[PDB]
């Protein structure tokens, strides 16, 4: 069987590709899910920001992506002037940040404290995010050319 094998080997080298290349697309998005996930997850249990621009972070992160550590940086460090100054009330949740930045004299701004806190953050949202491709890429990968190849080897 020559020209059988000659096909089952063609057919065997686009489904590896097919397979991996389903392995990233499924990946990708399980990857952007879980840094919107995580960079969520850690301003609120290590910073406890809970909202930002009146609005919770799920659907902050809907028009701000989570890697942009620029804007993510100057709406934090515009809310905690308007809600943090000696005009301001009510002891809010976000004026606690200022505590937890280190900013005693033992040389930072507060905008330079917080731009190195969410350049942190988002650093480990994206590695996050990247496991969580890998795992799901793989996973994906390994059932797909498992099924693909018993189906040429099969035929």
């Amino acid at each position: 069987a020559l020209a059988v094998n000659a096909w089952k080997t063609t057919a065997l080298k686009n489904a590896i590709a097919a397979a991996q290349k389903a392995g990233d697309a499924a990946g990708k998005i399980a990857g952007e899910s879980k840094g919107v996930e995580t960079i969520i997850g850690i301003l609120e249990q290590y910073y406890s920001i809970y909202e930002l621009k009146g609005t919770p972070l799920k659907s902050f992160f809907a028009t701000t992506h989570y890697t942009d550590i620029s804007n993510i940086a100057t709406v934090i460090d515009t809310e905690l002037n308007t809600s943090c100054g000696l005009n301001s009330l009510a002891n809010q949740a976000i004026c606690g940040l200022r505590t937890k930045l280190g900013l005693v004299a033992k040389m930072v701004t507060q905008k330079e404290a917080i731009t190195k806190m969410i350049t942190n953050v988002v650093h480990k949202s994206e590695i996050t995010a990247e496991a969580a491709k890998t795992e799901v890429a793989a996973t994906k990968t390994a059932a797909a050319i498992k099924m693909n190849t018993e189906a040429i080897e099969a035929a």
